[PDB]
């Protein structure tokens, strides 16, 4: 297969986390398939289909946990598969894929702004919000609240090991929003002063559980303990189809050296293992609302979102398989 | 007025956390009073007494939260003040000061051994133990349980911002004990495989609360959620006598640059505030046992420890006070 | 501009709580639109439409918290607006307004009967039921359970400040049902002898929360503690559609003189503030079932009620809006 | 009036629990409806209709608590009744009853196979599983998982009074799955070593509560306490449609001799009452998932299963009534 | 017996609650026995003893629940009994009683000021405190905090039926302390803004339970739910000796007309009973600290207070019996 | 070396549980020490000392879990060992052992009588009481309460595997107390109608945990869940002194044939392991009180009982060791 540079470059950048955040990963994946179809020198449809199947496989095999990624590929390639199988000629297939990926990207961009507007109504003037990691959906909520003239202050948790909290702090401060930066360990200590917790999602399961950045389940746990609302800002493509039929979401273990740098870890005794899980599972009981682009829901209504938007595709194989 | 150099160095080193851990700080402070008395050039008792007061003050204004520090200074200075006021000559005062310091130091070492022997009975073959920070008292228990031939494995949290987890990890590894090293945020994610939690204490209050390294409360919180025993390994001089008459324990706010290094932090805008609490408060409902040198107690019997050993002193002003 | 006297009187009476209870306020507002249309002197549809908008506005700016009120106005005005914009003549508009009002009123009466029949199946012979405020929906259930020959007894909380408990007590007594009347503070003390709790609702939100008379949350809280079922008797028009897109429900702050009478309160110093919230929010974890006219649901299925019946309308501005 | 003896044999064997488990009972009731129709000597259609109505009532008044039974009779008699009322001649009616019976029986076998496949995905290699009673749907999950190569052990609670746990223990051992057999009272003691709990269901209600073998709720309670997942394996015909309209599920009280044998019980004093409830009610807060043949749901979504599958039938009388 | 006016007048004023609050009731009881001994025209000691025995019986038989009352009588009359039984002459007995009662009154007055000083250290600048009823011990804490220059605001609950909250509000406002007055039902609604809860006690039991004004257990319940500290300001004479050997504290039921005035209750149907319990029982788990004149304790240390101060007297009959 | 057969008969009958219940076992072990001393044919004091040391070891290695047994042997052998080491001649030693045995046995009977009297005060007229196993101290409470004229019923759980519940059921019926007999699994189902729970104890630990019959912790858990008081009737010799120095209590694992009889179990596959734990561990958060013969304590005060009664003995070896 004639796979372009940008398919490979994108895949490496998802793996190394130079491209990160479940939304962005999903847009970038779709963007890459768009560039494949723009640049394909293929002659036959069968030839282009094969390229897109394989480019998709490459992109799916990057990072497992955020279902946003395979939902983006599925979006582009359910359509490309339907086109091809009703013998669409070449340019019809090339446009199906290009236009499909443009829809997904537009809809991601729109969904996020919309989550901002909905979630900001749940924020009150004077609120101290605590967040975790760097979530574009959460930030959209917080930023929108601030543009509505509510005087807010955000507590950013640094978010080890990769320090996503630095990104969140600088970003929010740059829209004018006062930020309080603390270590992940201080979450409970400062939960007393916190009015609302607003965080993102990578996968959301049928029974209402939220897989998000390591440490999320802790922040939610103590938030529930103090009766602070836990609001998870999440696009409907964050919801995980295979969990309808009993799939456990894989938890990404990343390299030990994200925790202890190589120069130091090589000096450490052999009887120490560094474990670096990238995500944990917050059960639904610690979640008050999931804010989607289609509105506020309780977390136990995640199965409704998946039935009405993804149910149909689970008797079908994956649209890049054969 | 005529204070030796070892007092000043010791205080500089407690401030800087070159010397750290509650127990060690207490011993280092006794030592410093010891050396002041050993090397004094005083001629009258009143002169030595005056040096030992001032040196006491300097040592106390180093770090507020670990009560071990002022409890050590009191063990020396209660005895030194009663001698001075009983008319003791120069050399009798000098020796009360030196010999009191030596007793505290000897009792601190024996107590930690004994805590180890007692706590280790609560560890069972195969156990997986989560800990936090670096606590000599906690390590005593794990070390002794391994020497007894129990195959334990210790989950060690890195303990940001100052990374005491690293100290714990290398230490435990050095005794042959296998370690699983994780970031603080992962503590709930791994609580499901943990059998015991074993941490230390800086201050323990009348009502049973444990003030220990920032994050301790979170670990205890999710331990409870999971029905994992939380054991606090702690010497009687970790108990806080001022709290029987309602004193709140000061939580030390340490420098922002421990969290975000100087180079970086100077690049950040005014409207980010870095907050660095070094301790939090874990409520007694989340603690199962405190393991002291005089045995196992439930946290609520903190008051009995305080009454039977420290109550007597609360009608008096402070031993180093004029 | 040309608003009848019955509209103005009805709004005065909703404000003053001469007419009160969510369900009754909704019916009273439909009625008032009915009478405005019956008695209008308009010649063109545009003139009647203009009266029905203004009368709607006046009725809506009476009391914020019970969503039954604006849901009643919408049931009339959605239908009136679609007729006007479909070119309806004067008399066709007049009749859409009158007949819509009549349908709402008829459905409000049938729904409360049906809630009664459904909820009464969950009451068992010998039961002791705590209630709160005066709710027609709750009373429907108790009344019907007694008529079925079940020997029930109802603990009635006085419901300060406005004393709706008294209304409930006299009513239940009048049907032959024995009552135990207690102050609000005694609710936990008597929860141990209570078998069921049965209250009403003013608004029910997307995520399952019940906004009902001040104190309801406390009663539900200790009911849970005690494992006593909390049943909310509530019509579909108690559900709040604005909350699916993240609106917070306004909690009505009523006059201080309801708490402390005018004579007394004028004798009190400036630095006492009397605060009179008329409602609180009970979270869904403390509610076991909502009993609607279409059946039993768990509180989390509030969103399904809102979606299938009210979602359609949230792309449009308000039916009475210009 | 002319009822074949197979109907009576079945009904007897359901009362005495020679035929047991909610699925098997249901299949056995349809099988008897099937045989009644095959072997009927009725010469008019009205006469067969009367034999089936009657057979249905004989079968329904055996064991009240498992809704599987009346849902089976419903499946057949809704269709037999629609045929009959549309003029169907004799042999059309007979076939409708036989083929409806056959449909339900094939569907039951297929549903359980599919629950096994959905549920096994939630069992991970290593897992220890506690179960209760003998449930064909719980066993499907445990069997498929072992067939998939996962090394599991199963804690089989003995399930007094009727010792269902022995059936489960021998069965699982027979597939090569190691069993740990314990008394019901040991559930909490061993819940620390348990990773998943998997049990059946006799009825599931509109608000998500699960009715299953006496003891199930105790196991789900201490499982929640310890954060072990509680998974209910339940065919959709275990869901109870009368509960949408507020019905309480009857709790069968079986013979005292099941607890204490006849020989011994007759010697006991009159003032010892032996109470044998055969089922209890587990609230939905202690259930993490229900695994049906159409996928995983949170317990709150039972109402969705009921709305879509059974809600149509509630405004009509029962299918076997005059 | 020659009983004085003031013994009778005091007893009526305790019953009618013109004299109220457990501390004050106890002082007034002791004051009354003081006035008996001042004015007794008795000639013999046996004659005076008999007067004091009977005057005590009168005073004990006023209100049952606040153990402060019998502890005050016991204080005076353990001593008077010991004096008399070592044949103290008349004036020796008269002084024993007068002086004993002066000690109790001085010690009550001192203990309260002291509880103020201890408890105020647990109050932080900016705190919103919620209280209940009118407690001199609680007010001492709050007032002292305010005199220390901490800027506080107190939420006073009105405290039905008898409105003790009016007393609390006016009193606190008169020391300059901003007060927020609300109904007992609003406690949970406003618990989010509350930093500390400070309340009194009437009886405290061996196992740590606090009997205080009806509604106390509710406020503590929701305070625990939100992690607001519950601090009970209580003198050591609030602790209940007989609970060491298994006594249940009697809960005072007061007259129905405290709830519904006579003029209205006489018009109400016969099938309504008004129940007016004056106190409820807050379990120890909802209490953080009990502040006594001897310091902060956890509530589980109430048995220590009773052992060291009251244990001795429980093999003896009551010191006014014969 | 010369051991009387009564010692061996006793030890056999303790292993086989012909002698059972923690109190009775203890009395029976002292009785055997007593008979050994009475019937000894030793002519030197050293020779009797050796027979008692040995008798003690034979008795201690019967059943590990109930500390009552070694605390009984301790009571005798501390005193026999103090006599022996103070030069005591033969007949002085013999008497010391007989009279110590006799003291412990009289004390046990008196302790249990007094627990009945303290504990009955906590039972109120009407009460329904759930219990577990057969406990002589729990039965004392229930009996005294009935003797006092209170109309109670008792829910007697059958207590598998050894059916202790039948002993309890017949015994209580024999005093005229109505019994409800249920299987262990029915505990939660019937906890709603239960007002008090009253059970025994085999050991009680330094931190307040109670070791009692397998199932006790499940009953205490659902009792807490429902806010039913859990009361433990326990003589002070049930408190476990090794636990002050960190010891874990051994959980006796008895024969699998107690669960499944020999005849049946031999037919079962090899891959079914039958596990028979005879005790479990109830944490102190689920126990409201321990009733001892010296009064009511919260479970946290067990450490106070231990400090004052047994702490002296811990720095010495066991009384029967060389
Ligand atoms: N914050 C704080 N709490 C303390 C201190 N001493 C004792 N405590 C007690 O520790 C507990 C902490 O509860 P939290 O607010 O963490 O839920 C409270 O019961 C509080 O009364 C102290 O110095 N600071
Ligand atoms: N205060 C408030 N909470 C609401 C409203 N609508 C829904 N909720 C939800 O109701 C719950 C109340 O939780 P609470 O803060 O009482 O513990 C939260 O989960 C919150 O998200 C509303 O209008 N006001
Ligand atoms: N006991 C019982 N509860 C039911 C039934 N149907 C639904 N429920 C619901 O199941 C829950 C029972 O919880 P529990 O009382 O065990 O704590 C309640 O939410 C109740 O409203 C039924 O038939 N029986
Ligand atoms: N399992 C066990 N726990 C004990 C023992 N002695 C004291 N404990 C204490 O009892 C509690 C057991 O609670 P659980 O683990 O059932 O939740 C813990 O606080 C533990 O520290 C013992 O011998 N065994
Ligand atoms: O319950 C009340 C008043 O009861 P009443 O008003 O019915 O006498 C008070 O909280 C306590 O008695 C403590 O008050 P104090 O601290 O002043 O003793
Ligand atoms: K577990
Ligand atoms: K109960």
């Amino acid at each position: 297969a004639m796979i372009v540079k940008e398919v490979y470059e994108t895949a490496e950048k998802i793996k190394s986390m130079e491209i990160r955040g479940a939304g962005r990963i999903a847009r970038a994946a779709a963007q890459a398939l768009m560039i494949q179809a723009e640049k394909s020198k293929a002659k036959e449809p069968e030839e282009l289909w094969n390229e897109l199947k394989v480019a998709s496989k490459i992109l799916y095999n990057t990072r497992p946990t955020a279902v946003s990624l395979p939902n983006a590929l599925r979006y582009v390639m359910h359509r490309v598969k339907a086109a091809y199988l009703g013998g669409a000629d070449l340019e019809t297939l090339r446009f199906t894929a290009i236009n499909s990926a443009k829809e997904f990207i537009y809809n991601s961009e729109k969904a996020i702004e919309r989550i901002g507007e909905i979630g900001a109504k749940r924020i009150e003037d004077g609120d101290i919000i605590m967040t975790h990691c760097h979530s574009k959906a959460a930030i959209s909520v917080m930023k929108k609240a601030f543009e509505q003239g509510k005087n807010i202050k955000v507590i950013v948790t640094e978010t080890r090991p990769k320090w996503q909290g630095k990104i969140t702090a600088k970003e929010l401060a740059s829209y004018g929003i006062p930020v309080i930066y603390i270590v992940d360990s201080a979450a409970r200590h400062y939960m007393k002063m916190t009015d609302k917790v607003v965080m993102g999602a990578d996968s959301i399961t049928a029974n209402g559980a939220v897989i998000n950045k390591i440490g999320t389940s802790l922040i939610a746990l103590t938030a529930k303990e103090h009766r602070v609302w836990v609001m998870i800002a999440a696009e409907t493509y964050k919801f995980h189809p295979a969990t309808m039929l009993g799939q456990l979401v894989e938890i990404e273990m990343r390299d030990p050296t994200e925790v202890i740098p190589e120069e130091e870890l090589r000096t450490w005794p052999k009887n120490i293992e560094v474990w670096n899980p990238a995500f944990d599972v917050t059960p639904p009981e610690y979640i008050d609302v999931i804010i989607t682009e289609r509105g506020i829901i309780p977390p136990y209504a995640a199965i409704d979102i998946l039935k009405e938007e993804f149910g149909w595709a689970l008797k079908y194989k994956e649209p890049w398989e054969d």
